[PDB]
């Protein structure tokens, strides 16, 4: 069912994350980490203190799909062991869905905070309004590799 997911997403903030390659998403999916440029890192750190959940929705550029979504479990932090991304601080994230959603399945959703353009359109770090982000996350298929239990306790 969707009760657990809807609880996680209640009063959440949502950000589009645009990656230039699949490799960094694969790295991030396995390790539960993300890093972004300074302007977005600041925005995400502010959101983490302001909302019960901050959700990152990933799309690899030119892929025609979203590749999943994840919830920030921390603000960014420096000084950790370097992540050899295939080119700011590192955010720890808990993935909620690592399955793909093609843009054809989100064609009816428009983001009011991006001039009511389809939610698939946006720059890295584009914030997605609450209801559009919630409905977008609800479109993803269930991910049997994921247990929401950890997230629900962290909240």
């Amino acid at each position: 069912g969707t009760s657990k997911l809807k609880y996680v997403l209640q009063d959440a903030r949502f950000f589009l994350i645009k990656s230039n390659n699949h490799e960094n998403v694969s790295l991030a999916k396995a390790k539960g980490v993300w890093a972004t440029l300074p302007v977005n890192e600041k925005k995400l750190n502010l959101a983490f203190r302001s909302a019960r959940s901050v959700i990152l929705i990933f799309s690899v550029r030119e892929s025609g799909k979203f590749q999943g979504f994840a919830r920030l479990s921390s603000e960014s932090h420096h000084g950790g062991s370097p992540i050899h991304w295939v080119l700011g601080g590192v955010f720890k994230i808990d993935w909620i869905c690592r399955r793909e959603l093609p843009f054809t399945k989100s064609a009816h959703l428009t983001n009011p905070w991006n001039e009511h353009k389809p939610v698939k359109i946006g720059r890295d770090g584009q914030e997605i309004e609450l209801e559009c982000g919630t409905q977008l996350c609800l479109l993803f298929p269930p991910d049997e590799s994921i247990d929401l239990y950890q997230v629900i306790h962290k909240m």
